[PDB]
């Protein structure tokens, strides 16, 4: 499913992401629309054969087991697909889990090069919430 932009911030809301870990709502909009254009089937391949999943784009080599990325680790305890569904529960459970870690939101590269140090709040403008 690919989200609206004011959608997504109605659906991330709802799931408890505003100011979760300190990070306002449009930070969470602005992460999901640099790592996957809103799109929960978005993949992406890592160079190190890890692969990124979903609205947030959540990496194989450390969060979730997708079957093709040996070694790695699992920490949300998930199939990858599970992050591709259009209930983006499990997505944002995980990233929960993410943002928890002691890095915040920098584990997402998109986030960092294209959102943080920015107006976040304007990605949320407009919007029903
Ligand atoms: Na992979
Ligand atoms: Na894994
Ligand atoms: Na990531």
């Amino acid at each position: 499913k690919v989200f609206g932009r004011c959608e997504l911030a109605a659906a991330m809301k709802r799931h408890g992401l505003d100011n979760y870990r300190g990070y306002s709502l449009g930070n969470w909009v602005c992460a999901a629309k640099f790592e996957s254009n809103f799109n929960t089937q978005a993949t992406n391949r890592n160079t190190d054969g890890s692969t990124d999943y979903g609205i947030l784009q959540i990496n194989s080599r450390w969060w979730c087991n997708d079957g093709r990325t040996p070694g790695s680790r699992n920490l949300c305890n998930i199939p990858c697909s599970a992050l591709l569904s259009s209930d983006i529960t499990a997505s944002v459970n995980c990233a929960k889990k993410i943002v928890s870690d002691g890095n915040g939101m920098n584990a997402w590269v998109a986030w960092r090069n294209r959102c943080k140090g920015t107006d976040v709040q304007a990605w949320i403008r407009g919007c029903r919430l």
